């Protein structure tokens, strides 16, 4: 079942965000050398994405999306599961957003796409959510 | 860039406070008023000393040109800090004292707490990143 959602803004603080279960407060995470490296922070059912530079995002997911991703100044791949219908999306301090995403287990990718590049003209994180 | 990480460094804070000075130098302790704490840091000669949040056996990571971003923490601090001879040390009051092989010149130093809830080491740690200017 493919979807995609309208773009969401984000205040991003803390060169993060985080992905994370619909009725669960997500985990302290380990930011240790290699996951700063690899770009993100995995524990118990929530995933902490390395963002580029702190300021208003935009947030574009996805459900299986037939698009590509032609360009990107990082881009990372994650697994995830998802134990209810429906996640959150979020970053220190910022609004808490939410995206009906089904139950199941996902492949996550996360493009870092600069205002340069992107054509919403701002600071856009694209996530890919596909069934596995 | 040069870069240069070092090995974490165990150490006991006394009286909130750790300070940074000359490898031949014997820095005083700072006057920590309210503006000072506020700021988070007291400077003297070729010393700074950054303020604590508490006595604790912390760790000190100290770093030379570190691009890996701090993703926690409760403080940044950043003070340019000239080194007069190569070397620098580190130490709170009766503690032991630490060394690191930094070159002369001089450097934007930025110090993060990260309280030991945020640490991956569990301890308050104190991360100091010596970037060259």
């Amino acid at each position: 079942m493919i979807k995609s959602w309208k773009p969401q803004e984000l205040s991003i603080s803390y060169h993060q965000f985080t992905v994370f279960q619909k009725d669960s407060t997500p985990p302290v995470m380990d930011w240790t050398d290699e996951a700063i490296e690899k770009g993100y922070a995995a524990a118990d059912g929530a995933i902490s994405f390395e963002a580029q530079r702190n300021t208003k995002a935009f947030i574009l997911f996805r459900l299986n999306s037939s698009e590509t991703v032609n360009s990107y100044e990082k881009k990372v791949t994650v697994p995830f599961h998802v134990t209810e219908n429906g996640i959150h999306i979020e970053s220190i301090m910022s609004k808490r957003l939410s995206f009906d995403l089904p139950k199941g287990d996902y492949q996550l990718t996360c493009w870092t796409v600069p205002a340069e590049m992107s054509d919403l003209h701002a600071d856009t994180y694209i996530i890919d959510a596909v069934s596995v």
